[PDB]
């Protein structure tokens, strides 16, 4: 019935052959929603048996392009088939300017055959709650960015985590975040935690291979910034344990996993902190939103 | 035989049109010459498909857009923005028909705010979203001399604007000829029957052509819009027939051009069953005597005589 589908499970903008870019489908009361829209979200929702014309709203955690790369495809292709249902894009500050740019990308091609037909944009800031018919949503600023609280950057540039309160189910999606007290509170006693994860040193070691002249200082600072802005396996389990969630689903995993040994390593590392049902998601996995 | 790079066309996404299919990703192609990666049309999921084909976003040197319909460009925003996010070091050139400049500029506008916010670290250096991209507008008859091939672009019959008119100048759909050192490959892009395309394809080693079952395509459009008026679907049928290639027009094209082999991509609706493959390949074969292949996603075709 109601379902979460992990459409793309890769973390970060370095694409992977068997882990598609950040993309999720939320299916509630027969209605289709998208949560983050990396490249290929249209292809992936179709593989999951869903329809592009059925998308009623998109929810954007933050403006990194591994999370928005596929939004221009979703909007323009809906336009091209004259989709008839209204679509609303939710996102942090700057999502309005971002979507407006999509209309500018569309403009000339659409004129050849308006681009903003049947598209509404809502900007969310920290603590906003929005009541829709199928669920209640809460957005909170997390620790993915390091702007000093109170600065203009801290207001202008936010990364959000999402709580979706269904009639009889609560699921928390971290988006990209480091360890965060806000996220810990938001996820209190949730039925399902859908969380990011990273192997920091493996991510760094791949980048050093692809940049063989990277100085020692530059990869060291990459390492610390990644550890500040993403969740390690231990931190996932600690967040799951502290918030007392009922089940944990890992997506946005970097690097991409391919072998049972790897799955065992990371699942057991989470299990040092959290004793529950733990799933490392694959593309097109479906999770029943039912108590 | 496994050692050393080969020159290849990879049909990354083989679907025709903007109605997505579970097993045919959106129009996308890779042209891989002298170990350099080029993209020819860039529907949604182009980044995902080139990665599946063993290529990397950071190796893409140029993109060639045949026309500005969104089943052919909807993935280009992802290709440019994902390359910017990893600080790709090489210059990327986007070629396309008139309007490709305004379209790429909109991509940079879509990128602006995420690019400014970047990774959220105080002291980060600003870098423009348009870093290391240039855009070349092509028009009918142009030839571009690159080191790895000579490109010719010609206006085809995908659009029916009257010659001379404002729209005929503004809106063009292109077919491409790529002349490599020892091989010629012609890419129809989207087109109806077209003498210009037939002439461009003359004696080509390989023709990469679109194809369409018009009445089945119409049926899918009707199911998508169940209140479409009867005259509208009748005019849609007439429009698709003159602006796309039926299986018989594909065979006539390949035969009148005398191409050495034909490869069908951009096929609408998507095919799933061997009876379908037998039907359509035989309808092409009724006119064309050479080698025929109906491509699948990630199929690779060697650019060697
Ligand atoms: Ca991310
Ligand atoms: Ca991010
Ligand atoms: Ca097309
Ligand atoms: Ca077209
Ligand atoms: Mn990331």
């Amino acid at each position: 019935k109601d379902e979460w589908i992990t459409l793309g499970t890769m973390g970060g903008p370095i694409p992977h052959a068997t882990h598609s870019q950040p993309s999720n489908a939320l299916f509630v009361n027969g209605h289709t929603y998208i949560v983050d829209a990396g490249d290929g979200t249209v292809g992936q929702l179709t593989k999951a048996g869903l329809k592009t014309t059925d998308v009623d709203a998109v929810f954007i955690s933050h403006l990194h392009f591994d999370h928005t790369g596929g939004l221009p495809a979703l909007l323009s292709l809906r336009w091209q088939v004259n989709a008839g249902n209204e679509l609303t894009v939710y996102g942090p500050p700057g999502i309005k300017e971002t979507v407006d740019g999509i209309f500018a990308f569309m403009k000339y091609g659409a004129a050849g055959h308006p681009a903003n037909r049947k598209v509404n944009v809502v900007e969310l800031t920290d603590g906003d709650k929005v009541s829709l018919e199928d669920f209640t949503l809460t957005a909170v600023r997390n620790t993915h960015f390091s702007w000093p609280e109170g600065s203009d950057e801290w207001k202008k540039y936010q990364a959000l985590s999402f709580k979706f309160e269904l009639e009889d189910y609560t699921v928390v999606y971290t988006g990209d975040t480091g360890p965060s007290k806000a996220v810990e509170l938001l996820a209190k006693n949730a039925d399902m935690l859908i969380s990011e994860m990273m192997d920091v040193e493996h991510t760094v070691n791949l980048v050093k291979r692809a940049h063989p002249h990277m100085p020692a200082q530059a990869s060291k600072h990459l390492s610390q910034h990644l550890s500040t802005h993403h969740l390690t396996s231990g931190e996932v389990g600690q967040l799951a344990a502290n918030a007392n969630v009922k089940k944990v689903v890992i997506t946005h995993m970097a690097p991409g996993l391919t072998a049972p040994a790897e799955y065992k390593k990371y699942s057991n590392e989470i299990a040092a902190f959290y004793q529950g049902d733990i799933t490392l998601a694959n593309d097109l996995d479906r999770f029943l939103l039912q108590r």
